[PDB]
């Protein structure tokens, strides 16, 4: 079926939970043996969210190459994304090592450091120009260059320096600051505006390594972001845009990381975002 009318048909019939459970039943199951090794317990935020072995990002290290991060490679859309958990106190250096080694231009953050009165990820970037951060375990230095605070999101320019080689690179930090502590946004308008700002920066384009996207677990809000982006790109590329099947795209993405889209409300919100976004594109 088309999307917008499949949408009203699920709303009128109140069957979002049944649609979402079908997706969960059909989703791929692949091994995640490296994630479950005892030496990696303090590298995982949640025991039930792990990267598959076949698609995990490897750190360029001989001691321990593990990080909770996956490469999502979308062949028809010609887009790639790295989806990862929010960094932990003992993985902030690994996180920036990955950004460096994978040649990423942008980092997309979809959570606040504290939500619901608890910490959802480490404070992993500097908050003042004159107070830089040094990650001694991976030999990197990170400096805040500039910050632009808007009503729904903040954009930061950061300098990452590889202290071994003295090479430097400019990284863009795109921080969506207004996702509610509970539920999903009422309108997709500010989320779509944010996605378009990431696109306009070049961070999603083939001349750079894959964008790094995270929330707390790296599967819910993060899954919504890449699902919406890929579906809108396919609607631009194909002769028949009504052929784009958001459930099929989501199952393809779940071949590369488990659990993408965590609730039926996130599934409904993803439909809403793609539907509204397709009208603005034209
Ligand atoms: C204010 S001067 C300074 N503080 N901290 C530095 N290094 C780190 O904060 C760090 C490494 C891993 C997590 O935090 S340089």
């Amino acid at each position: 079926m088309e999307m917008e009318k499949e949408f009203e048909q699920i709303d009128k019939s109140g069957s979002w939970a049944a649609i979402y459970q079908d997706i969960r039943h059909e989703a791929s199951d692949f091994p995640s043996r490296v994630a479950k090794l005892p030496k990696n317990k303090n590298r995982n935020r949640y025991r039930d969210v792990s990267p598959f072995d076949h698609s995990r990002i490897k750190l360029h290290q001989e001691d321990n190459d593990y990080i909770n991060a996956s490469l999502i490679k979308m062949e028809e859309a010609q887009r790639s994304y790295i989806l990862t958990q929010g960094p932990l106190p003992n993985t902030v250096g690994h996180f920036w090592e990955m950004v460096w080694e994978q040649k990423s231009r942008g980092v997309v953050m979809l959570n606040r450091v504290m939500e619901k009165g608890s910490l959802k990820c480490a404070q992993y970037w500097p908050q003042k120009e004159e107070k830089e951060m040094i990650f001694e375990d991976t030999n990197l230095k990170l400096t805040l260059i500039s910050e632009d605070i808007k009503s729904y999101y903040t954009v930061r320019q950061l300098e990452l320096e590889n202290l071994t080689t003295q090479e430097t690179r400019e990284i863009l930090h795109f921080h969506y600051t207004t996702w509610p502590d509970f539920g999903v946004p009422e309108s997709p308008a500010s989320f779509l505006n944010f996605l378009f700002k990431v696109r306009e920066s070049g961070s999603l384009s083939p001349e750079h390594g894959p964008v790094v996207v995270h929330c707390s677990a790296g599967i819910g809000r993060s899954g919504t972001f890449c699902l919406a982006d890929t579906c809108l790109l396919l609607m631009d590329k194909r002769k028949d845009p009504s052929s784009v099947d958001i459930k099929k795209v989501l199952l393809e993405m779940r071949k590369f990381r488990m659990g993408l889209i965590q609730t039926a409300d996130q599934l409904r919100f993803s439909y809403l975002a793609v539907i509204e976004g397709a009208k603005f594109i034209m």
